[PDB]
Formats: C-alpha cells, structure tokens, sequence
C-alpha cells in the first residue's frame, strides 16, 4: 500500500474483485476477437485496409488531443459542496444563499497562469481558483484567482499581458525583456507584481492558499435593491508557502505536486475547506470611495468594509477521470444566477464575451452539454438548436422560434436585471494614470514584515536582473514611486548581479 | 385537420395538454427575463457587453450548421425493426439472424446521390437506402442503394465520378459536359446509366424502391464455414415511379415530396416494409463464376442464385427531432458483427476507410457517442480514450492500455476474421476492360419492354444533347456495343434535338 | 459555340493550346504512376494500406464540405471596382471617397436568404447584396439587401425570424404555420413582409435588383464632425421581375439561373453596373424625425431626404475558382474604415458581433487570411498570433505585445472614433410597438398602383392560405390596421381558399 | 549582448533602424485609434460591443492554440540543406540523390516522446529526429528517431504503449505500475528499454545524437531493381549525454535547454551537421537474415552490412517565427518520392495511415497549404479540390475529374510501385515470441563497458522499484533471460530500494 494516487489502478482491480473482465470491442461495440496483431498478406506481407479494428483505434488515437486552454492550462480539480451557514438575503435574492443549511454541488479547478499543460506546479505565478455552482437557477461559475487583485485594469491588454508572460515568438523560450519591458510600461502591475514576488506565490499546493472573486460584482435582492460586493473563500487549512528553493526542487522531483496533493488528501478523508465570506459597498459609498471601487488593481480595505459569512466550500470527490471532469470543465464569469450581477469594472466586462466564445473553439459550439459543463439542477428550455455534436435530444419537436402560439418556453419577468443610470460620454477613457502605488505602499510597509520585505526585494531582482539595463532601470524607478527603500534595495541586488 | 406533417405544432402543444410553459433559461440554465429586446444605454443608445442573453443565443445560432455529407446530403429517416423470418444460422452465426422472431431495432436513411441539402426530392438519380441494426454483438451497418450496381468498378474513381456529378468548379453550375465525358470514358458505368435513365431513375418517394446492399459480402458460419453473399430488400408497397413530367412538376411544388411522403405515411399508421432476401455463392461458385464476382458493375443472374428469404424490415416510428436523428446519423459499412464481413470488392474495400473518415470529419471524432449512433444494444469497452465532445464518461477509471494485469476488457478468440489464402503480385491491376456489355445487353433486351426501351433513350438523349458532339459520338459509340438498336435509337434523338 | 457557362471546359482547354499537361502528384508533390487502380493482393485480393495514393485523394474527398452559411447560403459571386464620380468629402474622410476618379477594388455576393446550397434561385426572398472593397485603410464590407428596411428591428428576434423561415424542427419541411405565427405576432415585419410579396419579391437575376445598407450608418469628417447616412446602390440595368409563373417554371428548369445570368452577362462583356448614392441626416434632423430614425422597420422619405450621387459599382469579373472566391468569401459589417461608423440601430449593433462570430465556425479562427478575405491593399501589422492554419509568416520574429520598446506597429491617433453622450439608463427597451404602419400605408396607397395592389394581395393569401384559421385571423387584422382595403382584399381571398 | 536568443528583440529592433513603426491594424486592415483602452459608458459605465476593436482582439486570442501532437509535442526546429557526397544512384533513382553535390532544402523537427508542451528537454526518453526534404519529385519526410529500434513490433500496440507512457487516467500523474507493467508484458521491448536507460536516454541537445530512420525502406533503381536499406544520420559534433544528476539540475534551471542550445549554436554559426549513410541488404540477404530484417526491434549488424556514405545534412538556419514553422510542421513517413518505398515492416505499414490522418485533425484538410508544408519545389496538379482554409488559388478552373478529355493533369507511368509476390494467408500473424533478447544480449555483453552496464542497471531500479512486486518480478524475469547479470543486478538494486 503506497498513496492513494500511486495504487489508482490496484484499488480499480480490487473493486472488479471477481466480475470478469468485459469483452474488447470497437467504438461501434462489435467484439474484438484479436487486438495484439494486426491482418497482414502472410507473416511478413503489408497491412491489409480491412483491418479496421487497427483503424478504428488508431484513428481515434489520433484524435485524442484536443486544444489547451489559452491560460491556465496545468490544473488539478475536485467535486464538493457549498453550504450557507449564515444569511445574506437581504443582499442577494440568488437561491445558492437561499437559507442556512442549504447544500449546492460545486466543481473546483485549480490551476497556474502561464505555464503550458506539461509545466510543473511548484513555479512562481497566480494560481486559478475557479468554482462552479450547480445551482436550481442554473450554473453560477465564480472564476477566481488566489489574489484579489489582477496586474492590469483594462481587459484590452489581457493578450499583451499574457503574450509578456509566455514565450518569444522566434526563440520560444521566455523572455524576462519581454516580461519586465511590459511591467515597466504598465506600472498599474506594481500591486499585483508585490504579491507575486512575495511568499504566497507559491503556495504549498492548492489547499493552502484562498481565493478571491477579485472584481467587484452586484448582489440584488428580493426587492430589487443592489450592493456591490467582493467575493472571499479563506483556506480553512491555513496559508502556507514553498520557498523558493523547495519549490524548486520539486518542479524537479514532482511536477505534478499539486495535483498529487489534492488528490491524496481528498482520498485519505482530509477533506480541504475554504470559509465563504462578502465584503459589501452601497452605491453611496461607491460614489465616495477613494478610488475607483471597480479597478481591479485596488482592493477594499477590512477597516472599512469587514468580511461577512456567508458559507463554507468543502473538496470531498475526486475527478473519476481527468479527462472528462476536469480538462473538459469550463467556466464562464457570464455564468451568474439572479440575484447575482456584473459591476462595471472594465476587466470583468471583458470577460463576459472572452470565456464562452474560447470555450467554442476549445471544446466545441456544444461544449455546456458535456456533464461537467451541464447545468444538472436546472431545467433548460429555450430556442437554440443543432450545432455539432449535439449529444442530447435536441430539444425534441419543441417550436423553434419565439414569441409563439405554441405553448413552448416564456421568459420569466422575475429575472429581469437591474436598471442603472450611467453618465458621460461613449468613448476610450484612459485609466493608464489612476493611482498606481497607494494600497502597494500600504501592502509593503504595513502588512510584510521586515523578512519578508528582503525575500520580496530578492525574488524581484533574481527575475529582473535577466533583463537589459534600460528595463531594469525603468522597473527600479516604479518601485521607487512606491517606496524609496523598495527601489534602493532591489537596485542594490540588480548592482551585485550586474557586477558578476 | 391537415396531413400530420402539417399539424406538428398543434399536436406538441395538445400534448403539452394543460402544463404550464416552462422556463426560458440560457445554455447555463439561468432564467430569462426578457428575450425580445437588447440592454442598450437609452432607448436610442448602443449596444451592451454584458446582454449575455442576446450573446448566448446568438453565437449559439451562428454554430447551428455543421458540413453536409460530401454526397447524399439530402435526406429522409425513419426508425422501426428488422424481424427474422427464417433460419440461416447454417451460412451466418450473426446474432441478428439468431432465430426466428428475433426483433431488432434499425435506423434507416434515404437519400438522393448528387443533390445538396436544399435540393428536390423528385429528380433524377440512384437514391441511398442505409440501415442501421442495433444487435448485441454492435451495430451493423448496411449501407445500401435502391441499385444492386454501381457506376464504377475501382474506388480511386469515386471522387472524380462524384466531381463529374455536381458542379463546375468554376462556374458553380450542372455540367453535362463533366457528366457524359466521364461516363464516355468509363464504359463500365453502361450497366448503372441503363439502369438510371430506365423509369426506376425516378421512384414515388422512398416506400416504393428497393434496395440493395449492392457489393458481395462475406457469410461465416459457427463452424467456421464462409460462402458469399448479397443483401436484397425488396419493397412490399410494390415499385412504383413518377413520369418524368409529374417528377418535374413536384420539383418545383414539392422539393420535399420523399420526406413529407414517409413522414404521413409513418403517422397515419401506413408502416412501409421490404422483405430482406440473401443470394448465396459458394467460393467453388466463386471460382467459376463467368465474370468477377466482385465486380460492382455486375449482378448475380436470379436463376443461378435464387433469393432466400431471411426477415423483413418495418419502419414504425418517424424522428423526434430530424437534426439530432437524421442529420447526425451515420453509417459505416465496416461496422460489421461476427457472421458478416468483406469480400474483396476493390469498390467495398475502398468504403471501408472513406467513412469513418468523414464521420470524424463532418461530426467529430466522437460521432459515435451521438445517441442515434451509439450501439446502445451492446457494452462498449475498450482502450480508446479523449478526444473532442466527450460527452461521456470516458471509461472513468479503468486501465487505458492493453494488455495489462488489471482486469480491464479482454479480445474474445471466438470473433476473430476468417482467414484466406490469396495469390498474386502485389501491384494496380487493370480492371477498365472487364466485360462492360453483356449484362446491360441482357438488361435491354430482356427486362424492358418495348415502351421502357423508348423512354430509356429518351431520357439519355434528353441529357446527352447537352454535350458536346465529340462526346456524344463517343456516348453512342459505347450504347452501340451493347446493342445497335439502343445507340441508334439515341443517335436519331441526338440528330433531331442537335437539328434545333 | 453554347453560352460562356456551359463552354468553361472547353475554354480552360483552349487556353492551354499546345502545353503538355502537367504531371499528376499526390498533395506532397510526389509523381502518380497510376490513378485509375487501387493496390490489391492480386486482381481479386483486398486492398492494402500502403496504397498512399488511394488514401491522400480520398481523405481528402472527404472533408471537401465546410457549413453553409447559417443564413444566405446560396449564392453567385463577381468582381469589379467601385469609381467616385462625386466628391462627398465634406462628409467623409473615408479614403475611398477621397477624390473623383479613384478606383478601388471590389467583391460582391448576391443571395437568397432562407433556402439551402442546393435550392432554386428564383424563390420569393429578400437578396442579399454585399460589397467589399478593398480599400488602404482596410476592407469597408457593406452587407446589403435589395431591400431598405428588414422584417424585424431588434436582433434578438433574428434566430427566431430565422428558425420561423426554415424547416420545421420534427419533419424537416417549411412550415406556413411557423411563418406567419411569428410574423403576425411580430407586425414590425408589415413593411418588408409587403415589399416581399410585391413584384420585386423575385427579381429577374441579380443585375435587375437595388441594393440598400438598409441600416443607419454614421459619416465622419476630417474635421471630426459627424453626420448620419444611407447607402443605395441602384441598379443601372432597370428593375425586371419575374411572374410568379415564370419564376416557379426557372425553380424546375434552372435552380442555378440567377448565377449563370450574371456568369454570362460578364463573360460576354455585359459588364453590371450600380449607381452609388446615400441620403444624410444631420443630428438635428435626427432629434426631429418623427420616427426612429435608427429603426431597420423605416425608411427616409426621399423628399425630406434626397439621394447625393457618390460614385458607381461595376462588376467585370467572373470567380475563377466558385470555392475558393464565392464559397469561403467572408463580410464582416464591422469592417469600416476611418469616416465611416457605426449608428445606434440596434440590428446593427448585433450585426457587429454576430458576422466574425460565425466566420471563425464556417470558415477557421484565420479565415481573414484566405486571399478573397485578405486586407491586400492595406498593410496588417498587429499584435495578433497563431490559431489554426496560420497560413502566412504569422508577422515574424515582431514584438507581440504592446505597449513595447522595441519598435512594433503602434496606435494612429487620427484613427479614433466619434464620441456621443447618449441619455438614459441601461437596461432593456421595448421596441414592439414603435409605428408598424403609417410608411407601409404610403406605400400601399401612393407607391403600388391597382394591379399591384391586387397581386400583392394574392401572392399573400396564396401562401397564407396554407396557416390555421386562428393564425390567419390575427395575420389579417394586422394588414387591416395597415388598410381597411389591404385587409379585407386578403380576407376575401382566403375565404376562397378555405372553402376550397 | 548576452546570447543571442535572449537578445533576438533586440535585434530585431537594430534592424529595423530607422523606419517609423508600422500602423497598429484590425485583422482586416483598418487602422486603430487607440489599444490601451475599450469603450465604455463614461468612465465607470459598462462596455459597449461596438469597441469591435477589443473583440476582433480578444476573439483571436481566444483561438491561438491549436491540439498538441499526440506524441513528441515538445520540440525544436531549423532549417538547412541536404548536400549528396557520393553515388547511390545504383540503389535508388530519388533526385535527391541524382548527383554528387545536389543541394535539397530541409527542415528538422527535434523531440522527445511524452512530454506535453509545457515540458523539461533534459529527461529520459526517446528523441525524435524528423527531416523533411523539399525536393523536386515532392516532398520526402524521413521521420526517424535517435534510436535505431522501437519499443515494439506491432502498430496495433501504439496507443497501448504510448498510453502506458502519459498519465493516469483518473489522477493525471505518471504512474510506474503503467510504464512497467506494459514493457514486463511485452518482453520485445528490452532492446529499446537497454537503450533508453543506457546514457544515450539523455542526449546533450540535439547537436550531440545521431538519427536513425530505424525501419527498413525499400530502394528502386532506374532499371526497376530493388534493395532493402536503412538510414543512419550520425552526428558530427559527436555523441554526448547529460548525467543524471546535470539532466535534472537542467530540468528545473532551463526546461528548454535543447531549444536554447540549437538556436545559440546556428545564431552563432556553429551549424550542426549529421553524415547520411545507408546500410543495404538484398533481396536474397533478406531470405537468410536469421531474424524479421523488417522487425523494429532489431538491427542489421555492422560487420554483415557496412554503413555506405550517402551524404550530408547540415542546419544553417533558425525558425523566424516558431508557431509557423515548427509547431505547424508536419511530417508523413508516407511522403516518399519514386526511388523510396515501404518496406513490409508492420510499424511502418501502420505509420502510413496515422500521421496524415492526425494531421487533418491536428492542423486541418489543408495542413499541406501551410508554407513550411508545402512541396515548393515541385509543382502540385491534381483532382482535389475545396475543404476548410483553401488558401491557394484551389487549382483554379482545371477540370476536377479524371479521365478527361479537357488536358488537365495526366499519370506518370516511370512513378509506378515495385510488384513484389507474397505467400501466405491474410491473417493476424503472432509476433509477441520472435526473438526478445538475442540483440539485447550483444549490446549489454559486447557493446557495454563495465561502468556503463552498472549506470543502466542504476537507471532501470531508480524508475522500477516505484511498480508493484508481482511487476518487479516479471520485469526482472526479463532481463534475466537476456543475462543473468542483467537481472540480478537489478534485483540487487531493488532489493535495497525495497527494504528502505
Ligand atoms: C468507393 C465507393 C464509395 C465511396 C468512397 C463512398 C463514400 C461516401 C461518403 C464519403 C459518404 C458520406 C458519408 C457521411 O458523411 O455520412 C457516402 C454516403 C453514402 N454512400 Fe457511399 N461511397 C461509395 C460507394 C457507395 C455505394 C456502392 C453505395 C451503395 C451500395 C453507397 C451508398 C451510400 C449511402 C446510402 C450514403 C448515405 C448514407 C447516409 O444516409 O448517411 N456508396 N459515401
């Protein structure tokens, strides 16, 4: 008896136990009567086309990849449950929160940024935190990461920031120029750049980290008033890191270590918890707020706007297989049940259109009718047929076209969104010069440390230090802006590597 | 009351009886509160990102169509039994055939050869007749024709018939000077064009032809015993055609007359059904046999090889939805169960690879997960795993290589292939001078009488006008070897339409 | 000699004179020995894998079909150029209005709207008329109709318009009951419903039609002052319509006449043309309009806004390749070069995203490189990278993120868009019931005379006749509220069916 | 200046010099006002859908990943030349090697076998060692690897084998059991396992390996004569292997270190070159071999059958963009020009269907329009047509049928296969129990020094002690029966590891 990972295919035997084994067949269920050899012209003639059992799988073989996502392609998932353990309905009239008690299934993926599906797991990045919710009003997706703030504020740069992190299009190596010039030109990055550098960049696997929801969204309540609010779900196992020269061993030793983790403590019964909680905003103090309250590059300070309970995420399922449950899930933001609304910040208007129309080239036009992706506690009925791959009915002989005669499915004015007025002018506003170093500031001096502030200032320079002098100096000058110690001793550092 | 077609809409809403529309939700099963007007800044203003409702619906829409079958695009279904009649368990041990009553359920398709999918019912062609037998050894496919030939005898000509039968490539339009120059060539297509032209060229819908599985198949019994074999399904509705005039009449009134034509008769308890008969050849028979055996182009004289009867096949039950049960459908010849397999025929061999390999194309490389094609009679248990759609549970978490010492699926001995000795080069052999007349001369002489001979060669002569001379000449050169009379009969038309 | 069409052949023939034709290869460029044979084990064996030639051809036969079009699937193509006769500077910067005499490149598709790839040209429908110019400030595609104004005027109706005008979802045929279910619930369509069952209904082939931009567009001058316009291409060869009976006659006869009618024209040096004018409405004017003048349902009267004459389309050049210049051509209503934009219309709004959405399914994530799509008279330099069949040098070795240091393609100022402060609070307007009558009144009363008043109404009735009574009952209050005449002409029609 | 891959932005902004940056367009050309933000509401409103900008953007961003290759996804490519150094012309009439002195262009692709993308260079595996030759008669793609044998002799296995290599299929991580269950099953794998886990598992680069075709090709002459050959490409940098320990140092300090390395090498004009030799053996040698010549887990020893200087390959040139030209690159080993032809050998046989096949699904129908894929040195004329991403001008309007009387494309008969006879029955032929450990035995007694032989027994118990007992066992059993050196030295690892 090894891990529980390790003895997979042990414990499936055993479960057979003294059933015998099924018979082998095609994708067309005609029994395989030989799949060691194939039908050749005597014993060392050519390959006959009418072997099609060697064709059947082989072409299917063939086929067996499909594309990976454009980010956050090395993930680890599990299934669990949601369950409200205080009540917020006078916030949200979303029937997730309906009463205490009330349990809802939930799928969880966990995932880094920028490294590509065979990349290791213990590497400096965010790490994805996407959480679906098999709600009765259909999929909630809430697709956080483990910070509550994102390196830029306008989601027109999303591509450039992630063609920055990724590999140089003629060498395809990374590129610490590419990385360092792009977060040199968009100081908006200085917060989130501060996270990564710091401890809680690598996370000791995924049960030792939060997540975060990081915009701001919309709660509406029964009678149509709204808050803005922040999502929280706080690591019931506690906060815990690798340094960086454990994690770089194991990048070495085990990349998939994450995936391992989650995998063995769900099948041993330590089931990891994340404690659900909300910050809420009134339109009011919106309207007074210090900064933009929709700039995902600002968090709300705890002083002014404390954590409210909501419920707990338990993890206690393994996938049954990865393929099917995990690299096929997908999560969609747009994914928001009544009672649960977009706020305007820019980034997470952006990704309203970005998810399902990638989700179309990634798994296919049908891809929400995979069972992962199926909204399973809700009833869908609507207008939209055909497309490939259609794997249901279709929707059987149901009228096609709405408003109709025919008795076929009516909207349901309840779950109508709610009206607000906007002032100005439709046009391109700049947010390049919004307050780039306030809550960094706050971040460096108040909430790290002194240790903490020198392993912060070491990471920094060990990644900048590849790139070229006019870069170096360009990124100095920002950390400068937050703090002239910030600055100076990453300048310090650079000075040492330089000189070698 | 109209016909049922007609009535579709009134009686899904009479069913639906005193229920309650249900709700319109979004693919992620959330409620709509309104879907017939966009979220736009003022009644005059532009339109939001975050209207995922409208973004939903309409990606979806702009998904529906997938790429129609390269040939045999339009098309009709049906769904009822096929029920054994009589014992040929002592030339095959199929297990469809196993005893007598023994019902099993089929899918079939009809269809025209050349036409798109917007194209008439009533026109001109060899019309596809595939069934598809759920059995508990796996899907049996027999894609058949309402034709016991073909037009060609080697499967590498296929493309460039099927290119000589649709459109210029340039001009994107019919061409019988594509269409006649090719048949001029290939005179093996005598036999298939006599046939086409004849009054059969044109069936009343599709309960009125027969069909065929066309190439000799191969019969293994349960001692290992092997004869040859051809399918026949002939009509108990009787053969019946439209006049060349009616049939241009409805191609213009009624461009869906063989679908609207099945449908009725399926929902005012009309059930078509065909009586299923087998020829047997012995492989002696084979070897003496007075021309190629597998030859495509020839049938096998009823004198010499009498019908057997088997069973007969019933059409009951019309689609639920034609996209999900009709569009999607499809048919592989090579899905064939223990007690029936491939002989020979180069044309046979050929179908063996192109149709898997549309499938994967034109539906995905999970097609067969698509419930009107999975072989739900049958376990499906293997070692092929993944790949696009994967809309189950991909085996979960069974060993996924082979062979292993886990106890996932095992080959069964008892299913493997006959075996046969062959002798010759490996190389191309020239099948182009085979007998290309004598059986055309038969089928002129003795089958037609003496009004079926004149529309024959008015119907040729009615296309073949449109040719250029020097292809004419070569066309009548070749109707000339199968009977002076029958070229020469088409010369006088030709003289009198090139006189015009 | 026969007409162009029918001589492409002979033509291609010809031109070749005295070449020795090429040598046949496989995709790879590697000689064929021998196209006509398969490789068998001896003249009656089965055929062998190692016949490569066999498989390149057929695997790609197989996969020759790409979807249709979701809508306007049945086409014919042509090229020429568009020459400014006029100078309309003062309302448009656009280059390719820039000075009288300049010539730029254009492509058009002309088409039906609801019937397939193989169904009749001359059928009652909308035509579809859309131009792409290939301009050096990029393509400008204007994707017009024959007719100004459209049967719906919010876009998310548009699938269901769609489906409503399609096949019934169960049996697969047109469906009068769906027709006018949705029409008469929707009388929005009262204008274009009457315009389509008028006499320009079925245009005698495409050289006899107008085109309209049919939307409100948005002229922008270097002086950064805007105005609203229309666009309307008149045809230079006068309006022709086919009779009803004349038109059902061609859809037996001729389903391709309206291609091989402008094949023809062209090939004979009957070169098409179209007199270019728009109408423009200053921001005042749009304050007073007594209508939406957003709204597709309308018109603006030609007295209160007359045609300003701009230039002419001529159309001199036939496809070459119908797949590769007509089939996989792709307009993109977003396509607008600097001075011209879009307008609030919210049809068109959705048209933005509906057209790229639906080109990266049909056509590939890279369909803008496909030559007819191509920008080849500007220069594309972005930050764009990769997708599936990235069929050039995917820009080389360039920086692909911006901003950057490092020298790639920057933003160009001048370019930017007009900005509007628009009133109101975002959420979802009724349109349902703007005016559905007073224009569609003048043009029954003042623009049809008696004899096309009296065929209007019967080419009406001949296809409503076929709903049930209740739909028909609600269809003919709506005309009535139109004109009491209108009305009670179809009524009295109808009665005469139904007693029938 | 650091290396020259880290400094290629730099370069490639000195080479520019001068020049203005290009206009920043939309994939359609039109120039672009600004990209650094969308539009909105005012500056906290909404976003609109008319930024068509930030969709068009974001859209293709969406869809830049393309499927992984099945296998040997992670890889290195560049460019150079084949130059011909002797006379093989006895052998084979291929131009490539018409003359002393031929120069072809080639491309190489360099690779392990089981890594996904994301992936470190410096691990134990196969490398993949793929050149492409653009020559005259079309392409020729040599798909080899660094290894003259394979794993197993059987296609039908593939999938199994390569399965048994990739990760669990319910916890996603590599597992043991697998890897050693599959080869302790399938004992013809010791010879390649030897290899593998000798110090040749671990290359230096690229540079420092040879290439082997592995399997046995077929050579015909002008005079129709035909030899058997294999091909050996044999590194003149020399062989050179990482340790363990530098090879995971490496795998943590630089995954990419095998791309880093080739690209540095020809950026700084240390061009790698490989010899090309063929070994060659008769028809009649072939009769007497003492094992299959055709079986892949053999050789041909040197001393019966001396390596034979063809001529040299050489790599000059480093990929301009690598999506382009190396993720998008596809090799056929079915792409052989007349003069070089398959042999019998099962594997190859299988290979002949598989990669084509994956490349339609991988890449797309048209993935032989993709430049880096084109034959551009032969000129392609044939009868295919259409199919998605038709980029060319689709042969424009040649006759698409054959035979035609119209001069399109017409058969070379010199092109034509070598006929060989066989004898046998078609059938599944057992080869698990051809001779497993003959070859095995030479190289572990003859080949291996004492140091060597105690690093590959190290290198096999580091990777077996984490299977199960009952797999250890049978493992062991097998490399007994090679040498019962072999496998008590095992055994004798294991047993420590075990009692840890
Ligand atoms: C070498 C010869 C042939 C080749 C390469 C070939 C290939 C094809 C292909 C590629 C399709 C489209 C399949 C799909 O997308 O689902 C098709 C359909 C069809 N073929 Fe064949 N075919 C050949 C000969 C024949 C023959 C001889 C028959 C009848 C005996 C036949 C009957 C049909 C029918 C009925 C369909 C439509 C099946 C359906 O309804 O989905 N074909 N063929």
């Amino acid at each position: 008896s090894r891990d529980p990972a390790s003895d997979q295919m042990q414990h499936w035997k055993e479960q057979r136990a003294a059933q015998k084994a099924d018979v082998l067949t095609t994708g067309a269920g005609n029994p395989v009567g030989d799949k060691l050899n194939v039908i050749t012209v005597g014993p060392r003639g050519p390959l006959l086309v009418q072997d099609v059992v060697f064709t059947d799988e082989m072409a299917h073989f063939d086929r067996e990849r499909i594309p990976e996502r454009v980010v956050h392609a090395k993930g680890a998932g599990a299934f669990g449950y949601f369950e409200v353990t205080h009540d917020i309905t006078k916030y949200s009239k979303a029937k997730v929160f309906e009463h205490i008690g009330k349990k809802t299934p939930i799928a969880v993926r966990f995932s880094t940024v920028a490294g590509e599906s065979g990349s290791a797991d213990t590497v400096r990045d965010p790490r994805g935190f996407a959480v679906k919710f098999y709600t009765e009003d259909g999929n909630w997706d809430l697709v956080g990461n483990n910070t509550p703030i994102f390196f830029i504020r306008d989601p027109i740069l999303f591509p450039s920031f992630i063609h920055s992190q990724k590999r140089n299009p003629q060498t395809h190596l990374k590129d610490p120029d590419m990385v360092w010039d792009f977060w040199s030109l968009r100081p908006e990055s200085l917060h989130q750049v501060s996270f990564l550098f710091s401890d809680r960049g690598i996370p000791d696997g995924h049960r030792h980290m939060n997540g975060y929801g990081s915009h701001t969204f919309k709660l509406v309540n029964a009678n149509g008033e709204a808050v803005y609010c922040k999502f929280h779900y706080k690591t019931d196992q506690g906060i815990k890191n690798l340094s960086v020269e454990d994690a770089a061993r194991l990048s070495q030793e085990d990349p998939d270590y994450g995936i391992r983790d989650l995998f063995n403590a769900i099948a041993t019964g330590k089931y990891p918890s994340w404690t659900f909680y909300i910050q809420v905003m009134t339109f009011n103090q919106a309207e007074t707020f210090p900064f933009n309250p929709f700039d995902l590059t600002k968090v709300w300070p705890h002083k002014d706007y404390p954590l409210i309970p909501v419920g707990k995420l338990v993890l206690n399922r393994n996938p049954v297989n990865y393929f099917a449950e995990v690299e096929q899930i997908a999560f969609d933001p747009s994914n928001m049940p009544p009672g649960i609304e977009a706020s305007p910040d820019k980034m997470l208007q952006g990704r309203l259109f970005a998810y399902p129309d990638t989700h179309r080239h990634r798994l296919g036009p049908n891809y929400l009718h995979i069972p992962v992706n199926c909204p399973y506690r809700a009833r869908v009925a609507n207008y939209q047929r055909d497309g490939p791959m259609c794997m249901q009915d279709n929707q059987g002989g149901a009228p096609n076209y709405y408003p109709n005669s025919f008795g076929a499915p009516e909207q349901q004015p309840s779950a109508l969104e709610h009206s607000i007025q906007y002032s100005g002018e439709v046009r391109r506003f700049n947010t390049a010069n919004d307050d780039n170093v306030t809550q960094v500031r706050a971040f460096y001096v108040n909430v790290l440390n002194e240790e903490q502030r020198k392993r912060l200032c070491e990471n920094i320079a060990g990644h900048l230090k590849d790139a070229q002098i006019f870069i170096q100096k360009k990124a100095v000058k920002n950390f400068t802006e937050v703090h002239p110690d910030y600055g100076s001793h990453i300048q310090a550092l650079l000075d040492k590597y330089n000189a070698e």
